[PDB]
């Protein structure tokens, strides 16, 4: 992508910062981010000539004005937490549905060429029909999952009502540089890496045979950019279509870190589904083929990032 | 249902007033209604000893307090318009998602035994797989349809997260006494009846071969009450599972009114789907069998109501 003027909501966050990095040399980029979880220092160059940063909540921003003469909108801003949403459903509704809708209204009023929306495999709930096809019904188990599904439904309705073109991307388990490790809720790869680097035993919730479809953050960024350039409108899973158990993950991370620190086993967390696996056939719709044998290399890059932060 | 204390949101409206009528002799009923479209005079007895009316927007009401010690909540309050939602998606979002969520939060915090939610066959969009089963995916064509679907998804998530029991009822084409005829958007049965009573030719948008699954408002009220009493949680179509063309409807209404006024034919309305038909198998889940040969009787009751309003 070259010579476009794009908006990246949540562009100071984990995933959004990697999208900004990939676009910024050849495109004007306006980030809208309230710093609720993102950081200026997540950007490779936060002073880049092509960059604009608007430090504001989407609910307050004049999105009708900001989106004038923009080409594409990448919507990553969200309160991105399943357990957080259970504790605070109304606040999550404001950030995840209401703000998204305000953005989508400004998109259609400004004739934005495409919206690329960050959804989640959480919308599937506990579905045994793996590998999970996009045609599965929604089975949201948390307010967060209902919110992402609601946004997908609004996008469908905006396509029909106003001709707004969009891709909704259902991410599976994203990992990589700049992912949070500090929250009680933080993802397993950051927790395993952080624990080992701090000389502490990590923990597994359950027996460790649970499995996930992990996908590297730079691949998510590529999928976003390819979706913007595609003529396809609709919903696409973004993953590798491969399973890894948490036991196996721990072995691999321990090998990468040359670590003899052992893992502890605790009871299962309520709400954790046992197995999650994407069907990624529809990645053909955006001409995306993720790298299928680069997990160790990606983990090494992630570890090096966490080392640099100590 | 006897000796319960219930809340009916939108209880001064078309459908809600019939639910209030059916419950009020044997139960305490609190209506919450902002009079945006409902009327005091829709109730059979607006001064009934068991009645309380709170004239307030759901967004402003202290629902946490109002729902203390209530048994059931019937949620009918909404901005109930497909074309209105296209014109004003944010305002419709506030009334249809945000207010519903505030209510559902108060329901789960007060351990309400059941929520009975008014959804719509609009959530199916233009789906040729008739008769339409509840398992069909959502295909919302308007912000309204997305909003009703979002509410259904929130209810599912609240069942999983908090144990809130619910039934979402997908109404097909409701008709009967107290339905609005004055809006530009008003439903076909009121428009046909009102036109003929005013000595004016009604209009058909298209060729009249379009068909709908019409369902009488008193049957909707019964389905609501049976759903409250049922152990079932989930989503159920409420209809007859029968089709009637708009041409045939006009013939029947003209016969009932002994009218020689002819109908005019105009171009199709954008957004109108041609055929809509419910699969009503899952009405067995709430032990409801609607009357299958009472259409003329129901139309006569509707006509007599419109006559009484002249
Ligand atoms: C925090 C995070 O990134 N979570 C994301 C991740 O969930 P989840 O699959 O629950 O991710 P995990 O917590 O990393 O759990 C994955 C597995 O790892 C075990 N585990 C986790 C932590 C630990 O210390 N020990 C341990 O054993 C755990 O029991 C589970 O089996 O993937 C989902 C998509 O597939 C996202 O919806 C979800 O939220 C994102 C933000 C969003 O939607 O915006
Ligand atoms: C106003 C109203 O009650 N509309 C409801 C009705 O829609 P619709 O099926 O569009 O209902 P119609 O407008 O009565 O249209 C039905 C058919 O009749 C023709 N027609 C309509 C008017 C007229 O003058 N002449 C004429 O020919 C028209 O072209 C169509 O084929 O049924 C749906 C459920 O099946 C509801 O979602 C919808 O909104 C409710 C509020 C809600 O969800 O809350
Ligand atoms: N990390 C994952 O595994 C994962 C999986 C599935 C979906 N997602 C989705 O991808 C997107 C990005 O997630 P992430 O992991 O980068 O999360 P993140 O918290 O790092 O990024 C979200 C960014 O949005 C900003 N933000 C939040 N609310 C805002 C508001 N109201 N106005 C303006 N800015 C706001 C935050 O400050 C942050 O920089 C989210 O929509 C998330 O739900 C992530
Ligand atoms: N009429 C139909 O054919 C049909 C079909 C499918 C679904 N529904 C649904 O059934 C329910 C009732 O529809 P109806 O036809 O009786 O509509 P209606 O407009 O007659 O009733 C809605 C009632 O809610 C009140 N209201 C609206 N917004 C409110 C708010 N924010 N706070 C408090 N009160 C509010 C109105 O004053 C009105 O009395 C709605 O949820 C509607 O979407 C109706
Ligand atoms: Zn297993
Ligand atoms: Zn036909």
């Amino acid at each position: 992508m070259k010579d476009k003027n794009v908006v990246v909501t949540g562009g100071l966050g984990f995933i959004g910062s990697h999208i900004v990095d990939a676009l910024i040399d050849d495109n004007k980029v306006t980030i809208i981010d309230n710093l609720s979880s993102g950081k200026m220092e997540n950007l490779n160059n936060p002073n880049h000539e092509n960059l604009t940063i608007i430090k504001e909540d989407l609910m307050d921003a004049d999105l009708e004005k900001i989106l004038k003469d923009k080409d594409y909108v990448f919507h990553l801003a969200a309160l991105a937490s399943v357990p957080g949403s259970v504790a605070e459903p109304l606040r999550y509704n404001q950030n995840n549905i209401d703000a998204s809708l305000k953005l989508f209204i400004a998109c259609k009023n400004n004739n934005i060429k495409k919206v690329i929306f960050s959804s989640s495999s959480a919308v599937y709930g506990e579905n045994p029909n793996m590998p999970l096809k996009e045609s599965e019904n929604f089975l949201p188990c948390s307010p967060y999952a209902a919110q992402k599904a609601s946004c997908e439904l609004y996008l469908k309705s905006f396509h029909e009502s106003y001709g707004l073109d969009y891709v909704a991307l259902r991410y599976f388990n994203v990992f990589g540089p700049r992912q949070d490790e500090n929250s009680p809720y933080a993802a397993v790869i950051p927790k395993f890496i952080s624990a080992i680097l701090n000389g502490e035993s990590p923990v597994i919730y359950g027996d460790g045979e649970q499995s996930r479809d992990f996908i590297y953050v730079k691949e998510i960024a590529k999928a976003n950019i390819l979706s913007a350039e595609s003529d396809y409108n609709g919903v696409i899973n973004v993953a590798l279509g491969k399973s890894m158990t948490i036991n196996r993950l721990f072995e691999i991370i321990s090998d990468v870190l040359e670590s003899d620190i052992d893992v502890k086993y605790l009871d299962e967390r309520p709400g954790d589904i046992k197995h999650s696996l994407a069907d990624i056939s529809n990645l053909d719709k955006i001409s995306f083929k993720p790298d299928e044998d680069k997990f160790e290399e990606q983990l090494r890059e992630t570890v090096k990032w966490f080392i640099s932060q100590m």
